[PDB]
């Protein structure tokens, strides 16, 4: 078995199917695709995205769930089996509806393979400043939006039914939340509840995806 996952490491919806592999223990080979390199995903899958898999068979597919469904079947005993709770569901679309506000900016000064050409740091500032708006006056309201997020932090420690899975047995919404939990502890100065720190530490082990506190800023 030689799969290869195509990524950028701050992309949540590359760290929804490096979450597969980790649960299932099923090793893959990383590649951290450069941000502005747009040749290689063309040629893959026909645009630019990520994440892309590279199956045995040297296809290319694209798509983060569609990757998890894939890989969670290949060996006839999938393990995202939990029931998936609507409260989880309304309460990331809350978040992810404001979350960038604090990533973007960081994401930017962070030592991730994807930025590693100055280049490559410069295409991805600009394009988020154009979408996200002046990251200089982004973090200039951090502390309003560390608010925020610490507010609904606690709000979701009351849903969190064990450490090791938000719903009590495994289930996409792990899949969902955890990747934005992970990109969270970018985050200087966040106040993470118990149950929820308990959570995130407990998942990142069972995920073996790295948490980002020694670059929090
Ligand atoms: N539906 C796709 C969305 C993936 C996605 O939007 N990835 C972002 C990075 S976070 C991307 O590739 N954007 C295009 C770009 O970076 O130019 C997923 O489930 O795989």
């Amino acid at each position: 078995s030689a799969m290869k996952l195509y990524i950028y490491d701050h992309c949540p919806y590359c760290l929804k199917a490096r979450m597969i592999f980790g649960l299932k223990n099923i090793p893959v080979e990383l590649h951290v695709l450069l941000n502005d390199d747009a040749e290689t995903p063309t040629r893959m899958v026909g645009q630019k995205q990520v994440p892309i898999l590279q199956k045995d068979d040297s296809r290319y597919m694209p798509e983060s769930m569609d990757i998890v469904h894939y890989v969670d079947k290949l060996d006839g005993k999938p393990l995202l089996t939990g029931k998936r709770s609507p409260a989880i569901d309304e309460w990331l679309r809350k978040v992810n509806g404001y979350a960038n506000k604090l990533l973007l900016p960081r994401f930017a000064k962070s030592a991730f393979d994807e930025f590693s050409t100055p280049a490559a740091r410069k295409y991805f500032v600009d394009k988020k400043e154009a979408s996200a708006g002046n990251f200089a006056d982004l973090l200039a309201h951090s502390d309003g939006l560390i608010k925020n997020i610490s507010d609904d932090l606690r709000a979701l420690d009351k849903l969190i039914v064990k450490p090791n899975a938000v719903n009590g047995e495994l289930s996409e919404d792990d899949i969902q939340l955890f990747p934005l939990l992970r990109n969270l502890t970018l985050v200087a100065g966040i106040n993470w509840p118990s149950r929820v720190a308990d959570y995130r530490d407990n998942m990142a082990k069972q995920t073996q995806i790295n948490l980002l506190s020694s670059m929090a800023i």
